[PDB]
């Protein structure tokens, strides 16, 4: 039970890494998804004589709708598995005991936000690709893979690197927005970064200053 | 009167967004402008029998000149409506109790500063076109507009994105100053961007812990 | 007496702005410089029988050399007037009586550091005349004035803009170091600019609250 | 004894500068490092009978492995000498007695982190070169030394300048990551640089006033 919370947190991080990635890139492992689904079913069963009503009156519908699959584009309904991130929100008291723990959580949420923004950036670039101005075409031209096109590894790495440069306000200039939708996404990313980078690294400076 | 105060704040935001955009881009719907003008006249009437003398010798001498229609260049003279921004700067106590409202107002005024700088940047760029040097010519080249140049949407989005990149100290390298006017404007933008970035984001970091 | 010190501050700002500029650029008006010298001699004269020995044992040794003419490559010795900058390094207690004065002084010294680094950058770019490599050639190609070469206005504006971008960590990419001397100078600029940016803007964020 | 340990710190900085540099670049005079290791052996002898056994039970192994010559991948074994950096890592209570000394050590450790990251970057470039995607090819194209190729001076200066730009979040755009290995290394460098920049410069801003 004491170590079960950390396992649940690790599974939540795994699903928050691999659900947006799968939806954005792989839609176009299954056994691991089945295993984590079984583990989350075990956890929701564990969460439950007089405590049943208490759990029913709060944070039961969310877990019930998250655990049950939508397996009857039917694969897009699997994006609802992101609701499991609320579990770490309702148990933040146990995860905030150690300064190392909260520092690792801050780095993890920085990486998670960067990964989600990379998934959105790739989705935009792919939805604009069939309709030589987007970032995918320039990236393919600059790595010797003219549009075929770059591999999934190259596309994901480029998107994550661009998102990290935009969030950290580096702007290497290798890849830059060139379409109106890309420019608006970049502006929104600039606002999001200016907020979250400032807040998170202020918290980090507070932690180290302790 | 609180609902009226927040409605007046919304109208002030609307005019601060749409009069400099109009002056910069549109010059070479009216129903919304007429409705907002009527609402501001209603507000100045509501502002007022003992307090009438008090308000007459106060902000009335500014509100009257900010509300008089100049329909006797009229398009350039309509910029005097920017004096309505003092209607919210004189009642900071009304908009400083929610806590999150302060953060929202700070982020909104950051966006408004970016929008005003974008309007000034477009005004600088457009006045240099008749004279491939300049941000407008390069922007048209990037998309494929033989500057028949880019549409108003593309020009505004590019200007806003460049201003946000300069203010956030990213420097994407897609849009860069090349003329001495643009270079001096960018130096001034860098100075005021450092100022506003430091002050505003130190403030928001201050409230983020509360 | 009170007015005299602020006038001396204005004069020292003038000389700190126009001595490095003249040395860096105009090596290849005099009446204003002569009037400035007259005022500085007047200041040394008023700076004075009991206190005469006190001043003689104090700052007189450094003050006298910085103001006596070195008239006889002979113009390279003119930089001696830069030693007058310490005259305002001893009346901080009088120049910091108002917070707005502190803010103005901080922005003035930031701009002065940018100006001095721009002069050094131009000297570095101009000493590389014997040998497409270098910022001056790139700038001359950018603004459509191939080497001849860009005017002094364009060269100074480009140098100041590059120095400001380096100090504020924007990195527009219009001008980038491309030579070993330029790269080493840029590394030193990055180090000192990060240090002074952090210090100055932390102090500024402290000032705005106070 | 103070001068002895200050010389210890100086030679520790020397080896931290010159061992990774040699390992990365100079692989293909030794008198300086010969005297340095002789001096380290003399320090070991000085450190040593009541306290000799106590210190033997303590750190004796650390300066035993990092001092014994490996003369007999064969030449790469000298990288074990970087373990001498912990000699100053056990005397922070003494090396942090002065605020100016603290700032000097912070600047030195920032420069050392940049130097180590530049060595790693150059090692990546060299292992990728024989396989224009690499940064070394682009560097050779920029300067007048097309691939032969740039000399060791140019390569090291470019690596250090790029690493400093990445850490300081400038993004000059002259040299930018272009391969998957370079992009991943740049993401890691962005994270590391953000963290260390925040911590170190928060500390520095905490020292400037005092």
């Amino acid at each position: 039970k004491a170590v079960w919370d950390w396992l649940i947190l690790l599974l939540v991080i795994y699903t928050a890494v691999f659900t947006p990635y799968s939806a954005a890139f792989l839609l176009k492992l299954a056994v691991v998804d089945l295993i984590v689904d079984i583990m989350f079913i075990v956890d929701i069963l564990i969460n439950f004589g007089r405590i049943a009503v208490h759990y029913f009156k709060g944070w039961f519908l969310i877990d019930m709708v998250a655990a049950i699959p939508f397996d009857l584009l039917i694969g897009l309904l699997k994006t609802a598995r992101l609701l499991r991130l609320v579990r770490v929100a309702r148990k933040l008291d146990r995860y905030s005991e150690y300064g190392a723990a909260v520092l690792f959580l801050l780095m993890c949420t920085f990486a998670l936000i960067a990964h989600w923004l990379a998934c959105i950036w790739y989705a935009i670039g792919n939805m604009e690709q069939p309709h030589r101005i987007g970032w995918l075409h320039n990236l393919g031209d600059q790595i010797g893979k003219p549009y075929g096109g770059p591999s999934i590894k190259d596309k994901y790495v480029t998107a994550l690197y661009f998102t990290f440069s935009s969030l950290t306000s580096v702007g290497f200039g290798n890849v830059s927005p060139n379409t109106n939708s890309e420019k608006i996404f970049s502006i929104c990313v600039m606002l999001i970064g200016s907020l979250m980078y400032a807040s998170i690294f202020g918290n980090v400076s507070a932690i180290i200053q302790r």
